[PDB]
C-alpha cells in the first residue's frame, strides 16, 4: 500500500499533512495540533520484541507513525538520538519494586523524560527539511520556565541545520535549574534571561513565528523558525516506543506472559506523555487502564471525575513544577478522538475554554474515556510517598515520580483494581535533590547543591553528568534581556 498516515489539525479538517510536514511545521496556522486521524497497522509480536535493543522497538513504532519517512532516514535518526547521551545502552530500563514497576525514563543528558523525544527530534526536522529540498538552517525559539528548556538545549546541541534560543525568566528558575542551563555546552545554543512579565515573553515567539516581514527575511537569509514545544507531534510520537519497550521487558523478565494487560500510571503536566501510552493501546498494546496523576493543580483531575475542565481556579507552585499547569496543551488531542475525530466540535470545546474559562464534554466515546483513571496528591502526600518507597524497596522516587506512585496508591485503593502496574518515573531524584532528601532524611533548610551531595551519600547512585560538577562548571551564557527586546536581538544574532 502507497497510503501515508494523514495527520490533521484538531481545528481544520482539511489541514492535512505528512509526519514530516507536521515535524517541520510544529504549529497548526489554525491554533490546532497536527494529530494522526486513523492509526497505523503494528505487529507486536512479543515473542520477538521481548528481546528487541529499545532501538530496534523505536525503528517498529517509528516506522508506522512517521511513514513517509524512509527506514534508512530513521535509522540515522535513531541512532543519532539513542547513543552515548544516554548513560545506560538499556535507554529506559524497567526496574522491579515491592507494588509496581518503575520505568526509569531519566537516563537522557539532562535526567528527565523530555530526553527521550528532544533527543531526536531535531534529527527528525534536518532530516524533514532536506526531504522536502529545503536549504535552511532551522532556527528554535522556546520560551519556558520548565525543564524543558534544558531538555531542549541538550538535544539539538551541536546538531547540524540546526540552531536553538532558549529564553527563561530571570529569578523565575532554581539555582540547580539555572546552571544547567547557562552552563549548557553547544555554539549553536542560546539562553536568554527575559526581565519581565514572562507571559510577554511567550506572546512575543508567536508573535515572530507569525511574522510575515521577519519570515521573509529568514527564507532570504536561508533560515526558516519551527517549534520545539509541548504541542509537536515530533515530541509525543517518540514516547509510544517506552511503552511497547516497557511491556516487552516485563514478558522477557516473565512478570507477565504477552496478551496480559498492563496500567500505566502517568505523573501529567500537558499530556502528552500518557497520549503516547494512548496511542501504544491503539496500535495494540495490552493496556488496562491510564492513570492521570496530578499535583495540587488538579485541573485534570475534576475534568476526568466531571467531564469539565475549568482553568479559572488558583494556581500552585509546587515540589513537583513540571506538573503545575491550568491548560494541558494534548488534552485537546483526546478531546478530538473523543468526539469522533472531529475539528468543528473540537474548536468549539477550545474556544470556549478560551472565553468562558471552561467547557463540558458532551457525546464523546465511552470506550475512550473509560480507559482513563485520575487522582492528585499533595505536596506532604508526595514527600509522604518518596519517605515510604524508600522504606519499603531502598529506592529513592524524584517528587513527579512519586506524585505517580502515591495516585497509584489511591487508584488501587478506590477500584480494587489488582493488574499489573508501570509508574513512568519522569525524572531522576538528582534533577529535584531538595524535596528527595528531606523527604527521606526528615532534614529542612538545605540548598540545592547540599541536597545533591547527601543525596550520593544516602543512594550510592553515581551522581549523574548533568548535575555532577555543576557547582564549578563554566558559565558560557550570561545574557538578560527586557521581553520588548527580544526580537531585535534574535534578528541581530541570525544577520536580519
Ligand atoms: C514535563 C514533565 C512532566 C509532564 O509531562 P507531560 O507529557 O507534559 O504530561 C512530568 N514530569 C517531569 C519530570 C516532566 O519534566
Ligand atoms: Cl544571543
Ligand atoms: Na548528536
Ligand atoms: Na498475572
Ligand atoms: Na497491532
Amino acid at each position: 500500500n502507497a497510503m501515508t498516515l494523514v495527520y490533521q489539525s484538531t481545528r481544520d479538517a482539511n489541514n492535512t499533512v505528512t509526519a514530516s510536514q507536521a515535524i517541520l511545521q510544529g504549529l497548526a496556522t489554525d491554533g490546532g495540533l497536527f494529530t494522526p486521524d486513523t492509526y497505523p497497522k503494528v505487529d507486536l509480536n512479543f515473542d520477538k520484541l521481548k528481546d528487541a535493543s529499545y532501538q530496534e522497538v523505536a525503528k517498529l513504532v517509528l516506522s508506522a507513525f512517521l511513514d513517509d519517512f524512509t527506514v534508512e532516514e530513521l535509522d540515522y535518526c535513531i541512532n543519532n538520538a539513542y547513543d552515548s547521551k544516554f548513560d545506560t545502552p538499556a535507554i529506559a530500563p524497567l526496574v522491579k519494586l515491592d507494588g509496581q514497576y518503575n520505568l526509569e525514563l531519566f537516563h537522557g543528558s539532562t535526567i528527565a523524560f523530555k530526553d527521550m523525544a528532544l533527543s531526536i527530534l531535531p534529527y527528525f526536522m534536518t532530516t524533514a527539511a532536506k526531504k522536502h529540498g529545503l536549504e535552511n538552517k532551522i532556527v528554535i525559539l522556546t520560551a519556558t520556565s520548565g525543564d524543558t528548556g534544558k531538555a531542549a538545549m541538550a538535544g539539538f546541541a551541536n546538531v547540524p541545520g540546526t540552531e536553538i534560543i532558549v529564553f527563561y525568566p530571570k529569578d523565575g528558575v532554581s539555582k540547580i535549574q539555572e546552571l544547567q542551563m547557562t552552563t549548557q555546552t553547544g555554539d549553536n545554543t542560546h539562553v536568554i534571561a527575559i526581565d519581565g512579565n514572562f507571559d510577554d515573553a511567550q506572546t512575543n515567539v508567536k508573535h515572530m513565528f507569525n511574522d510575515v516581514a521577519l519570515r521573509e527575511k529568514l527564507t532570504t537569509n536561508k533560515l526558516q523558525f519551527s517549534s520545539a514545544n509541548s504541542m509537536n507531534i515530533g515530541r509525543l510520537v517518540p514516547q509510544i516506543v517506552y511503552y511497547v519497550y516497557a511491556y516487552a521487558q516485563l514478558v522477557k523478565t516473565g512478570e507477565i506472559v504477552a496478551g496480559e494487560k498492563v496500567n500505566f500510571t502517568v505523573p501529567t503536566g500537558n499530556f502528552g506523555n500518557i497520549l503516547a501510552a494512548f496511542y501504544a493501546k491503539q496500535i495494540g498494546l495490552p493496556v488496562g487502564k491510564l492513570i492521570c496523576a496530578s499535583n495540587d493543580n488538579n485541573v485534570l483531575t475534576d475534568f476526568f471525575k466531571t467531564r469539565v475542565y475549568d482553568k479559572k481556579r488558583e494556581f500552585k507552585v509546587t515540589t513537583s513544577p513540571s506538573m503545575d499547569i491550568l491548560v494541558s496543551s494534548n488534552l485537546e488531542r483526546l478531546i478530538f478522538h473523543l468526539l469522533g475525530n472531529n475539528a468543528e466540535k473540537t474548536t468549539e470545546l477550545m474556544n470556549a475554554l478560551n472565553t468562558q474559562g471552561q467547557y463540558k464534554l458532551t457525546d464523546f466515546d465511552a470506550e475512550i474515556l473509560d480507559l482513563f483513571a485520575a487522582e492528585y496528591a499533595t505536596e506532604e502526600e508526595t514527600a509522604a510517598e518518596i519517605k515510604r518507597v524508600c522504606e519499603l524497596d531502598s529506592y529513592i522516587e524524584d517528587p513527579h515520580t512519586a506524585v505517580a506512585s502515591a495516585v497509584y496508591k489511591k487508584y488501587q485503593s478506590a477500584t480494587g483494581d489488582v493488574t499489573k502496574t508501570v509508574i513512568a518515573s519522569t525524572a531522576s531524584p538528582y534533577k529535584f535533590p531538595v524535596v528527595a532528601v528531606e523527604a527521606v532524611t526528615g532534614k529542612a533548610g538545605l540548598t540545592d547543591f547540599e541536597a545533591l551531595a547527601q543525596l550520593h551519600e544516602i543512594s550510592g547512585v553515581a551522581v549523574p553528568p548533568a548535575v555532577d560538577g555543576l557547582e564549578i562548571a563554566p558559565i558560557r551564557h550570561k545574557t538578560t534581556v527586557a521581553a520588548a527586546d527580544m526580537q531585535a536581538a534574535v534578528e541581530a544574532y541570525l544577520g536580519l
